[PDB]
């Protein structure tokens, strides 16, 4: 129930045109076998190279979608692709690169992997559509043996050095030569009836095939997403911390409170209808306004036509008030909206390539977000940085540098000299939405909205 037995079933169907006379009947533990690995019962942590969906799901930042195509079986050159967008050429003797011995494609294939997943993961996973020669050149990369230690620090060795003897994590592998314990799960077993291309094709028409490898195993890793986290969506599953998550949520949360409490004291809004997550709280609970939820979960899939959400027949008139999308991604929004939208577009750890144009973004929960689409903004204008407050000038306790700013609205600004403690809550505020912003979060708010009938509220 935890892991996936080598004496479990393997489809080999999908393995014998470049395997011909394969055995129907065939398990994990003879597949390995004849893949050249020889587990002989090692109770050391790996019990096997092949995993479960669910396994796989729990480490989808280890995904690397792997092919191999015959450039002509110890004769012919392989053409090795990777979701990275690399083409190494192996011969026995997007990045297309030509044909060179397997002792330095080796040497590639570690640099390539410890790049992409030094900050992502402690392992690698890759995503297959097994049809033979991936699976008979892992033999010629890999090293198995028992779980391991880095030999320069405490992760998990995802690496192996034949000069030196020793492993290595993903950060201390530079010259090391082979994957060591490498993980591997065939979406071919999953039951889908047809080739890859017309399986990747019906839900995404971003990637395109050019009949090269890299081509196939980024086509193969986004029906993988697909499959996992499009069409199944399990907010159950809790991802480690890698990187700024905590502050970024920190980020977020005071941005939201700070947009939200302002543009109800600029515009007054009697009520305001908040569309998005079922579990959200009040950002603002001191405001005056009339709240009022709405449910609607992360759409994985296309974002939510604003007609299916709106109409069909609660205050009803959605047009009474502001509506507050916080992360809710819809088609078109309408004009009397404050928006966070996070663009799928921005490179970050936290995010990773989605499915049809759009991002799996995992911060301890994982997120098929929908193509970040500029049109979806046409009523609204995008929200330009400010900090209010109307708290008392006090310091209470963090250095000193006069503060001069336009945008920071408080009674101290108006009356002239910015206080010391307004200075340093500007400065952490400017922070957290520099912080939200690089995070690739994007903010807009009705045309309407000024930030110049904020200084009003001081009298
Ligand atoms: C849980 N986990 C997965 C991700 N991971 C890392 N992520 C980022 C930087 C360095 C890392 F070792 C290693 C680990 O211990
Ligand atoms: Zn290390
Ligand atoms: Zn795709
Ligand atoms: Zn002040």
């Amino acid at each position: 129930p935890t892991h996936l037995s080598v004496d479990t079933k393997f489809k080999t169907e999908g393995l014998c045109v470049d395997i011909p006379g394969i055995p129907k009947d065939m398990t994990y533990r003879r597949l390995i076998s004849m893949m050249g690995f020889k587990m002989n019962y090692q109770v050391n942590g790996y019990p096997n190279m092949f995993i479960t969906r669910e396994e796989a799901i729990r480490h989808v930042r280890a995904w690397i979608g792997f092919d191999v195509e015959g450039c002509h079986g110890t004769n012919l050159p392989l053409q090795l692709g990777f979701s990275t967008g690399v083409n190494l050429v192996a011969v026995p003797t997007p990045l297309m690169y030509k044909g060179l011995p397997w002792n330095v494609v080796r040497i590639k294939i570690v640099q390539m992997l410890s790049d992409t997943l030094k900050n992502l993961s402690d392992r690698v996973v890759f995503v297959l559509w097994a049809h033979g020669f991936e699976l008979t050149s892992m033999k010629y990369f890999v090293k198995i043996g028992p779980e391991r230690t880095c030999c320069l620090c405490d992760r998990r060795a995802t690496c192996f050095s034949t000069a030196s003897d020793t492993y290595a994590c993903w950060h201390h592998s530079i010259g090391f030569d082979y994957v060591y314990n490498p993980f591997m799960i065939d979406v071919q077993q999953w039951g889908f009836t047809g080739n890859l291309q017309s399986n990747h094709d019906l839900y995404c028409q971003v990637h395109g095939n050019a009949h090269v490898a890299s081509c196939d195993a980024i086509m193969t890793r986004c029906l993988a997403v697909h499959e996992c986290f499009v069409k199944r969506v399990d907010w159950t599953i809790e991802y480690p911390i890698i990187g700024d998550e905590l502050k970024i949520n920190a980020a977020c949360r005071k941005v939201q409170h700070m947009v939200v409490k302002a543009a109800l004291l600029a515009d007054k809004f009697p009520v305001l209808h908040d569309i998005g997550n079922p579990k959200a709280i009040k950002c603002v609970p001191q405001a005056d306004v009339e709240w009022k939820f709405y449910d609607a979960q992360p759409c994985s899939d296309k974002a939510y036509k604003i007609e299916e959400l709106f109409y069909s027949y609660h205050s009803d008139k959605f047009t009474d008030g502001v509506c507050l999308f916080w992360n809710c991604n819809v088609d078109r929004y309408p004009a009397n909206s404050i928006v966070c939208r996070f663009d799928t577009r921005v490179l970050s750890n936290l995010n990773l390539p989605g499915c049809d144009g759009g991002s799996l973004y995992v911060n301890k929960h994982a997120f098929h977000t929908p193509a970040f689409d500029k049109s979806a903004f046409v009523n609204l204008k995008q929200l330009p940085f400010f900090y209010y407050s109307d708290s008392p000038c006090e310091s209470h306790g963090i250095d000193y540098v006069p503060l001069k700013s336009a945008t920071c609205i408080t009674r101290c600004n108006l009356g002239g000299a910015v206080c010391r403690h307004h200075a340093n809550e500007y400065r952490l505020y400017l922070d957290a939405y520099n912080m939200m912003i690089s995070a690739g979060f994007s903010l807009w708010v009705y045309k309407q909205f000024d930030t110049y009938n904020l200084w009003n509220t001081f009298t």
